[PDB]
């Protein structure tokens, strides 16, 4: 059972309740920064034994943090700020989370109930803010609520679609003396009555028959999948299906596979759009359709029949109109269609061998290509050398723009949960935080920040983290000194018209700045740079092998391209497969 | 007349229509971080001759810059951003300028009309996260509609009580051709019908009649009156009333002069707080009577007549009742009752020496103290150095804690927008960005960021954007390693039981962490370290004298407090005059 | 028009929600609370202060008395037909001022309101704000299970009474001892009295009779108090009128009384929309 620092009779502060129901969810570890409408809250935490506070310098850190943590795991992240400009700094976070489906538990302080609504001192309705950015919010109205809320949230969060849910809770109620009441039930009965039921045979029976009805199947994998990768290998192995992955879906089959098409969609490779393009059947398992991936719908898997599993009913059928559909877990329909399988082995003969072959004329006539000019360091390699000296087997975080995607090109990931990069809202300053959440909760792994220099300075307050908290956060940090992603889109289709992109010293041109080292030295980081592509695998050798935290500064042509490049709306027809900014 | 860069006939994008909006309100700098929703407002900038774009690291350090510029010029600031993460990174500032009541008009770019609401690439519904954050905002769904809507904002954002305004712009509408029309009504019947009127004679007549039979006449006067110096020492000088100033109100009559008891409130001083508890008449011009002053609402000025002219007829009455009231603008009422005081002077006879008297002995007997330790570097000394070297007339921004309340103190402001600080919302981060743009408005002047070294910390990235703009921004840093104003609330109210307010490294507890000097280093700004007592004043002489950029490292002794103190909710009886954390 | 309003008065203002006061009008002096109790409080400063503050206003009241002559509520009698002004004033006498009077909305509203002296507050129940047609009939339900001993009437037009009708069959089985004084002038008759000011009497669907049968009372109300067993009777010439009002008073339980009127009859006197004291329309009506 649990053991309660408190006698049941014993009235005890509802800040000390909401730490105590923090610690009967199993929360280990809670990244809370302090402020005037939170202090009781930071009082109570140190009062626990069970409970690690990471300090970040920024709130924005702080929920990115929570972010990486939870992408990286599996359980919930937990943050905390205080009122006012607090709760304003996780805003992006709480996007993040909801675009990306991240389950998330944030709790805000909120200034004391009766002076709600007079514009108070460090005062914003943070519930109405959030209310569009969120799974589901609340405000504390009273301490005996603190464990139906707390436990209500972590259900929503968790649950279901995962996504973010926050807590406002006023100071008054934070120092109100009550006896919590652990066995109240949950107040959600339409959620709980509308959760999807696992899928039946008639719906799984029907989807093995189209399988073996169709000679051009393709799986189109994403996000959902993320603890099903054991069901979905065993399908793939039955089936022989060749698997095309979303930017969130990365790893859920591994990359290295002889099976394994890549990435999709606007940057994904030829062969992988080549074989939705002309397949028959589509099996979208834990898609959104999202624009990225799809392009102009019409065009998107035009003579396919397309069969969609999602566990949000509200996705099936929002952009793409599926001929079959099942609402429901797709571990669970994975896991009853493998047994179909497996039984109807011999009847079913499941050889796509033709299929596969066409697709691997395209997979050697249109391979993922780079230059190398010279002893500059091209990017994509510089992932490649990441790739081999840790074998595959590194968590990986990100910023956004080009470096985001030669790291989900060029990264072999092996498992679900290495990736965690900001897909639907892509917010830069992403990559650094998300590493420090992603440690906390694997002190054991290879944890590396492939950032762009862009997106690393915007949140570079969390290095003084990283350092207090004795992190083995590496950085790979792909200094092009450019906003590369949108100096890309200036010279495609803006004839390289530069509009505010280019992030060094304009007085000293041909210098790299700023000048990151100095950053980590500010923080206790070794730090080193290198320039030559000779130099760069023993430079990152010594970034791996150099215990704790470190910052590997490879410079980087700016002039380098994210390819292949399907125009946003564009169809199959309109990728483009060369050129850059030379 | 205006001159346009094309042809009244000639048809041009709808971001070139939105820039030619801009140039027809004056806007010379903008401060706009790029992304994909507004690729073509930036092409656009580059085409104006007259704007300049200052570009931050961050989106948070373009709005607080765009606030900056506001508060030390009287102009609306102007921030742009990309949709999505570029947009929420704005929500910390638009708040912070609704508290204020800064002119600001904010700019988003916005994914495409048609795919609003689908949860497309980087798509927030920014105009509901902000509705409740903004004095108004707009989704621009016609190309026709910018000049119109672009005219109402700046209205908006400078009438009546200034404040921020967002305007959202789909990508398409950036994209398509169109003739403007600069000839269309706005559209706020209600807005412009409801204007305050021009204060009548009946109601100026009784406020100087109200003076004349009072015998404790006190000031109260707050950010509304940082348009009205000259009338407000005008009216001083015909009255002889003594002037408490809130902290958004600072030098709006200067604080070097004999009349004036400088600030009121929770850290005001004990003889301003004197003076409002035993006043028989309350002149309440340009405040709103907030929490931080009043106390327990009861209490505050309990025997007074009190006198509100507010701008915002919502503000009077909604938290102290007046007895006299006047809604409309405080400049206007003083040149009011300037005359009034003018012409029937000798029939008036205004005297009061005897209330005068009374608080200056109040001001003899309690004036701010601090104490010095050795050689340990007391920050309320460093301010009064800063002071003493720029003869008080330095642009001046902070962050949020003890060192926000130390510049208050022990600097005399001389004029107003020379004070820009976070007041209502007190968002740390803010003293940075400030200065960059205070700075950009203010070319000749001296700009200072006294900043926290919890507060400098969050929006450090912005050191790289004073160096590219070649900005004279000068950094004093007090830096106590800790979040000073928690940890001075944890020695009063829970026995200094620290609970993540040290900000240093625990396993060098002795040493300075972070390096700032080397996160000025890593963005070539030269920098200097002082610890000494004795080294301070040629410290600080330094870093004003050398050209350009400057960071001054000051470390201080973390012990301090801010005094006196009057804790929250309570009464003058209540005030705390002594003690600290040794 | 609020510039005009009081244009050169000291405005004291007492009321009990905050957001009131200034929302319209700017204050002089405020007090935010409860009117009672601020009249208790002054009431004390009166009396003790009394011969200290030696208050006479009889000069001010004079002046009033003498535009209270010049310019009463006044209305025309032609013939024998009734005139509504003067049916509510007889309703009055014959009930001497102690009727609970409900209304609905438009021309009988204000009649209602000029020419009954309400002598203690809660005798008139009327939408003001809202302005709602269809109240009278079912507020009178309301007030006389409230008030079981009152004389209760509800002068109604006859667009609001048909409006919610269905409510005598809830006076009838409640057995409520509701009276209906129903002004019937066959028409909307506040929106016709704007057509014929500003419209040029162009009719645009405020007839509310059967043009079939022009001269026919349409429709016949006495049949809808008869559906729900309610006695009925219908009175149109200004002789009969005082002994109908006294029947429909003495007859116990329910009862309407369906009153005809000329149509042409203006509410009187009419400051437009907007306008200043010095707009005030004193004559005239549609005839
Ligand atoms: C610069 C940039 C470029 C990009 N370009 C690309 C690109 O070329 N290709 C690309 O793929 N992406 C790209 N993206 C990422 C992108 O915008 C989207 O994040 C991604 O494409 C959508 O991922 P998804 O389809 O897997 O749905 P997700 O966002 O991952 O959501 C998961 C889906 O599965 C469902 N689900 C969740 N759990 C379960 C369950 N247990 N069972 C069943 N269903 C479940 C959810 O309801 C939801 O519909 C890019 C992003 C950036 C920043
Ligand atoms: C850590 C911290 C401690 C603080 N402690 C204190 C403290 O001890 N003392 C203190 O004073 N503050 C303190 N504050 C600041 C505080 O919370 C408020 O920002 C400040 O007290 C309110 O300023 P104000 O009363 O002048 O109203 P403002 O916020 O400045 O608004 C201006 C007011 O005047 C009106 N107005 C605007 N223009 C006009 C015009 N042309 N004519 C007439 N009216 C106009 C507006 O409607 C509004 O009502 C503190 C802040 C922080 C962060
Ligand atoms: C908070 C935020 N602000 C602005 C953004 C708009 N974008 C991008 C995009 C694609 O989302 O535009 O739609 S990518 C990008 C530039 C990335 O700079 P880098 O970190 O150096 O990486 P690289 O390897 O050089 O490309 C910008 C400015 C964004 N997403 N987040
Ligand atoms: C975005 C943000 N996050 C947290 C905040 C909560 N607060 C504060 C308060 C008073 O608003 O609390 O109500 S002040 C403060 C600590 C200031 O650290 P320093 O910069 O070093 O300055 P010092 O001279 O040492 O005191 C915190 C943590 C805040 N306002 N903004
Ligand atoms: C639900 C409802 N619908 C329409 C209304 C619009 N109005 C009116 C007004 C002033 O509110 O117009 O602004 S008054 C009026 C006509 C009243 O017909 P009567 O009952 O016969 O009374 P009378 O003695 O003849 O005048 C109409 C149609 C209304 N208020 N309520
Ligand atoms: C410089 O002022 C500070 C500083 C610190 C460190 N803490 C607080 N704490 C409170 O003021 N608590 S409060 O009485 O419940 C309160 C009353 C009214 C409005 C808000 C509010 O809380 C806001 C949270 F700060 N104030
Ligand atoms: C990596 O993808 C990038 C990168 C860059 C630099 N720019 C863009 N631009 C667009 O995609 N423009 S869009 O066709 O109108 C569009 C269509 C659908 C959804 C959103 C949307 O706009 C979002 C703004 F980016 N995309
Ligand atoms: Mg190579
Ligand atoms: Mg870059
Ligand atoms: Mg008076
Ligand atoms: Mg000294
Ligand atoms: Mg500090
Ligand atoms: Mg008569
Ligand atoms: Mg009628």
């Amino acid at each position: 059972t649990f053991i309660s620092r408190f006698a049941p009779d014993q009235p005890r502060k509802g800040a000390d309740i909401l730490v105590e129901a923090l610690e009967r969810q199993g929360v280990e570890t809670v990244f809370a920064y302090p402020g005037g409408a939170s202090m009781e809250i930071h009082q109570a935490l140190t009062r626990s034994s069970s409970i690690r506070n990471v300090l970040p310098r920024h709130e924005q850190g702080g929920v990115f943090a929570a972010e990486g943590y939870a992408r990286s795991s599996g359980k919930p992240g937990i943050c905390i700020a205080t009122s006012g400009p607090g709760a304003t700094n996780l805003v992006s976070g709480l996007a993040d989370a909801l675009l990306d489906s991240v389950p998330l538990v944030a709790i805000t302080g909120q200034v004391p109930r009766r002076m709600i609504g007079t514009d108070a001192f460090q005062e914003t309705p943070i519930v109405e803010v959030t209310r569009s950015i969120t799974k589901h919010n609340y405000l504390v109205m009273d301490v005996e609520d603190i464990p139906r809320i707390i436990e209500e949230a972590f259900f929503l969060a968790t649950s279901g679609r995962p996504g973010p849910v926050l807590v406002d809770v006023p100071k008054d109620i934070q120092q109100q003396l009550a006896i919590p009441n652990w066995e109240q039930a949950m107040r959600l009965p339409g959620y709980m009555s509308r959760m999807p039921k696992p899928p039946e045979d008639s719906h799984l029976e029907q989807i093995v028959r189209l399988i073996s009805e169709s000679k051009k199947p393709v799986l189109y994998v994403g996000g959902g999948c993320l603890n099903s990768s054991d069901e979905l290998g065993r399908f793939v192995e039955l089936t022989g299906i060749p698997v095309a992955s979303t930017l969130m879906g990365l790893g859920s089959y591994p990359c290295d596979d002889e099976l394994s098409l890549h990435m999709l969609g606007m940057h994904g490779t030829v062969y992988a759009n080549y074989a939705v393009e002309h397949s028959d059947l589509l099996l979208a398992f834990g898609v959104r359709f999202d624009d990225r991936v799809t392009g102009k719908l019409e065009a998107f898997a035009s003579r396919a029949k397309i069969v969609h599993i999602d566990i949000d009913s509200a996705e099936i059928g929002k952009n793409k109109t599926p001929h079959v559909s099942v609402c429901g877990d797709v571990k669970l329909a994975l896991q009853g269609m493998n047994k179909v399988l497996e039984n109807r082995a011999e009847e079913l003969k499941l050889d796509f061998g033709v299929w596969r072959n066409e697709l691997n004329v395209q997979k050697q006539k249109f391979p993922l290509s780079f230059k190398t000019f010279g002893e500059a360091i091209p990017p994509q390699y510089a992932i490649k050398v990441l790739d081999e000296l840790t074998d595959g087997k590194a968590i990986i975080s990100t910023g956004v723009g080009q470096h985001q995607m030669w790291a989900a090109q060029f990264y072999n990931y092996k498992k679900p949960r290495q990736w965690l990069s900001s897909g639907g809202l892509g917010a830069m300053g992403f990559g650094l935080p998300a590493a420090i959440g992603a440690s906390v909760a694997n002190p054991d792994a290879i944890v590396v920040d492939i950032d762009g220099d862009g997106s690393f300075i915007m949140n570079v307050q969390e290095l003084a983290t990283i350092r207090v908290e004795n992190l083995p956060v590496k950085v790979l940090l792909l200094n092009n000194q450019h906003l590369g992603m949108v100096m890309q889109w200036e010279d495609r289709f803006y004839k390289a018209n530069r509009a505010h992109t280019f992030l060094g010293d304009p007085a000293q041109e041909d210098e790299i700045f700023p000048n990151m080292l100095l950053f980590a030295a500010a923080c206790g980081i070794p730090a080193a740079r290198v320039t030559k592509k000779a130099d760069l695998r023993e430079a990152i050798q010594t970034m791996l092998d150099t215990p704790g935290p470190y910052l590997l500064d490879v410079i980087c042509p700016h002039q380098e391209h994210v390819l292949p490049m399907i125009p946003s709306g564009g169809t199959f027809n309109d990728v483009i497969t060369e050129g850059d900014g030379r």
